[PDB]
């Protein structure tokens, strides 16, 4: 053979094409190395299965805030990257941010954010403005309905799309990420009640997606791809999603300027965003080819390589020498406070799972059962407290 085959386990499905191009560039420069890019459905569950078996892919796209990364890093599943030369290319101290036992196990090239995509053209046309408060967000939705347009595209079949929305609902209601987890995670069993002012505020924010005529027809069974199409064609004026979606929206070739805005707080200047490492790689500690795996990770840290990724993806990067877009970019509003205190880490950093949080979030948008949602939250968080 002479050549060596390593595996990269990808979870960035929106960026598959570009990542395969980068991989092909790496292979052209490293003839003795072949990289197998894996894009399997239910990737998180497949990864969990493979880690338990000890069949860890050479390079793994794992989110560095996840309970998986934390637990697997402690178990010695991943290579210690603390003293790698290429790690100096990571700024914002972003690699050290997700350190486990004060050791780096993941290279977070980019950070994802969450907000509301909006149609700039239609907003200007209808005389609408970006909301700065909850009340203004309520009124914005109502004004759009009154003008005979659909405010939101919601992927009712994909509950994960509203993960960031409800997390920011709690974040803005409490005052931040730590305050949100104090109410939800580190509270007493069955502490979350309907009568709680924080819970009332959460419902108020969630009820923005329940305003009369706020969602598109057949939203209940609509998917992530469907909603991307709906927004891109201009069928809906807004869609709540992460910064991961913009690349897919751009691919649909919209006939308008795209903007984003952060989910506002109760008052002006209380808006927040949520996210962590997006394109974030870890190396197997039991890789048969550690030199090749490190070489693949090193390649991605190069400024001319990340620039190629960034120009398609668009999410904020922590890599040195990468030219980032200005204030005219679609993600400008969502990613204005990237790598600051207003950019809090995913709340499931301190949870055992997140799937059920997605479910209860979307189930409320489907039903409007307030007590049911309160009940769902307690049923989700109680097992973690014991
Ligand atoms: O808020 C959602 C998500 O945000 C961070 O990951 C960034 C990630 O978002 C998108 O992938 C979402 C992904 O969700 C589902 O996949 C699973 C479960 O099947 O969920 C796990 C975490 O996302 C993952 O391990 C599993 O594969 C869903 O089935 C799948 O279709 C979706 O793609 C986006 O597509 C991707 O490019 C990234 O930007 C955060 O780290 C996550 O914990 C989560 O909160």
């Amino acid at each position: 053979d002479g050549t060596v085959t390593i595996e990269y386990f990808n979870q960035k499905k929106e960026m598959t094409k570009t990542l395969e191009e980068i991989t092909r560039d790496f292979e052209k420069e490293n003839p003795k190395i072949k990289v197998k890019v894996v894009n399997v459905p239910n990737a998180g569950e497949v990864l969990k299965t493979r880690v338990l078996a000890g069949d860890v892919p050479d390079v793994v796209n794992i989110y560095p805030q996840s309970i998986e990364l934390q637990e697997w890093a402690k178990a010695g599943v991943f290579e210690d990257l603390s003293n790698k030369d290429y790690l100096k290319r990571v700024k914002n101290g972003y690699a050290e941010k997700y350190a486990v036992n004060e050791k780096v196990y993941n290279v977070p090239f980019t950070a994802n954010a969450y907000g509301i995509y909006y149609n700039k053209d239609k907003f200007e046309e209808l005389g609408l403005k970006v909301p700065e408060t909850w009340d203004e967000f309520e009124q914005l939705v109502k004004d759009i309905v009154a003008k005979g347009q659909t405010p939101f595209g919601i992927a009712g079949a994909d509950a994960w799309t509203l993960n960031g929305y409800n997390q920011l609902a709690f974040a803005t209601a409490t005052g931040g990420g730590k305050e949100a987890n104090q109410y939800l995670r580190y509270s007493q069993p069955n502490a979350i009640k309907l009568s709680d002012p924080i819970m009332k505020d959460d419902i108020k924010v969630m009820d923005i997606l329940r305003i009369n005529g706020s969602k598109q027809k057949n939203w209940e069974g609509a998917g992530y791809t469907d909603v991307i199409g709906a927004f891109a064609r201009g069928d809906v004026l807004m869609t709540p999603n992460g910064s991961w979606a913009i690349t897919a929206i751009n691919e649909q070739k919209p006939n308008f300027k795209i903007g984003t805005f952060m989910i506002p707080g109760k008052e002006k200047g209380q808006s927040l965003t949520v996210g962590a490492g997006d394109l974030a790689w870890s190396i197997s500690a039991t890789t048969k080819h550690p030199k090749e795996a490190n070489a693949f990770v090193e390649y991605m840290t190069r400024p001319e390589v990340m620039q190629k990724y960034y120009d398609v993806d668009g999410s904020p990067t922590a890599i040195e020498g990468v030219k980032q877009a200005g204030e005219d970019s679609p993600l400008a509003g969502m990613t204005e406070y990237a790598f600051t205190d207003r950019h809090l880490v995913w709340l499931q950093q301190y949870w055992t799972s997140e799937a059920d949080f997605h479910t209860l979030t979307m189930n409320y948008v489907l039903t409007g059962d307030k007590q049911g949602m309160v009940n769902d939250l307690n049923a989700f968080f109680n097992p973690m407290k014991a």
